[PDB]
């Protein structure tokens, strides 16, 4: 038993992290096959970030201007191209540690593991979620750019996030592995405002199911509710509205615990109005929304990977 | 910026996990060099656990009774010995992926990363702490026995925990890599009661320092206090008493933020009495004690590893 904020094993990603240097800037890159992916603002100086013209900055760069280093082995750049907001440096050597990988663009509310790196060297791993405003609440310092978020399906590594910038508000924004930013953000140092950071209601319900599995049942009440009457209360507290698709995803958890989705909603509705009265749920005094229904199933059933 | 419950990269440990089977029981093992370490209750049946005599059970076992499997490669057991509560199965093949490792016995309050495994296959990684009652609040299912806790110092992997059993209360107990249990626990299925689970005060202070670094300062008050007057209030709330050694460890954090240790204690003392009044600190409505002062420095400065 027990429930922890669990990340995926990062071994298969550690062997793909390299150090990319272009001029004075040095950040991390993702070495898969004979291509290295990195944020395109590696070609910028501290002054260029205020208003960069990436097309013009890239003209004055040649293949021999990029220093790709894997530990102590130097990679030779044979060709460079800019796809959206990422650079694709084609190197001469393929990565022998290239795993069965895949590029995926996730939706808000999904979770993934982040491997924070500095100078191509791994520093730590943690789990987080794509907020509804397309930001993530991560832990990044200067030089962490190029760190990647990923999930694992048995033996396949699904890359879904590359870190690009920290907003003046302390939250983090990045792109998929094709160079398309999540949200309306751009890679320049300017005041960019994010929207309302709502709570991922479907994730909260999955977390309450995990609590019942582990013995916490005090929040179970005698009431029920309707999908509409719940969303009416949810919107008032800046909670994402619940749809029928969300009910279908919670089906397995409903079957294992013997508690209907709408009944669990009635317990949550009560919690949203009356609070938690100093009690805790799974050792937390707040409602957690960084576990998806799949995360709960995976952790409460012991799913392994290559 | 930002602050996350960060675990160490598990790549160097993934390559050391194997599957150990003896009769009907199958659990995980740690393959370092030509030796495989695993819990000794792998030789027990479900009935033997109620009152096992490990000496007598081990006599009826030969080297060819243990099935050590690394992925799809079979290991040959050449010699077995029982050191305290762990079995040391000497195999014929040395692990080519053996990292610079080290066995260490940690003290209560220290933190480490856990690699939860099933059938020798990694499942997830999370960070946790050795509670003052020598238990850990982990996430383990049946078959997770043999999973290891570890830290990383640059290129050296320090193994400090092996999981053995789940207590009837839902908490977890295990041994160091020499087979000595943490706490007064034994590897048999019987009612074992743990003591008072107090709060690790030194870790809470380190966490408050991390908050100030990241912009949360509302808890900073105008008071101060003495080491004795604080411990008087701490003991009332089941907090570990603070010693001078703890003050010395918080020195660097005191220098970076410009806030004296005793002043931060005065802020904590206030929080312990008046509560948090619905406010949060680093996104938490409770006082966190699973970050050591070293963890905070490491995450707020970007320490990398091999």
């Amino acid at each position: 038993s027990g429930f922890r904020k669990m990340a995926f094993p990062s071994g298969k990603v550690e062997g793909c992290m390299v150090q990319v240097t272009c001029g004075t800037t040095t950040l991390n890159g993702l070495w898969l096959d004979d291509v290295v992916y990195c944020p395109r603002h590696v070609i910028c100086t501290s002054e260029d970030m205020l208003n960069p013209n990436y097309e013009d900055l890239l003209i004055r760069k040649s293949n021999h201007n990029f220093l790709v280093q894997a530990g102590n082995v130097q990679l030779r750049v044979i060709g460079h191209s800019m796809q959206n907001c990422v650079l694709k440096l084609k190197v001469d050597t393929a990565n022998p540690k290239t795993p069965k990988y895949k590029f995926v663009r996730i939706q808000p509310g999904q979770t993934f593991s982040v491997l924070a790196c500095y100078n191509g060297s791994p520093s730590g791993v943690y789990q987080c979620a794509m907020r509804p405003n397309f930001t993530i609440k991560g832990s990044f310092l200067n030089g962490s750019c190029g760190s990647v978020g990923f999930n694992i399906d048995y033996d396949c590594v699904s890359f879904c996030y590359m870190h690009h910038m920290e907003l003046p508000t302390g939250v983090h924004a990045g792109t998929d592995l094709e160079g398309n930013f999540y949200g309306p953000f751009v890679d320049r140092q300017t005041a960019q405002a994010a929207g309302t950071d709502t709570t991922i209601t479907v994730n909260v319900l999955a977390w309450l199911y995990a609590a019942v599995i582990n013995g916490d049942r005090w929040f179970l009440n005698r009431f029920t509710t309707t999908l509409n009457d719940f969303n009416l209360v949810a919107m008032k507290y800046n909670y994402e509205p619940l749809t029928q698709d969300h009910v279908d995803i919670l089906g397995p958890l409903s079957a294992q615990t013997g508690i209907a989705v709408l009944d669990m909603c009635a317990s949550l509705k009560e919690l949203l109005q009356n609070g938690m009265n100093g009690r805790t749920i799974l050792g937390s005094a707040l409602l957690e929304d960084e576990f998806t229904p799949f995360d709960v199933v995976r952790q409460c059933s012991g799913v392994t990977f290559q």
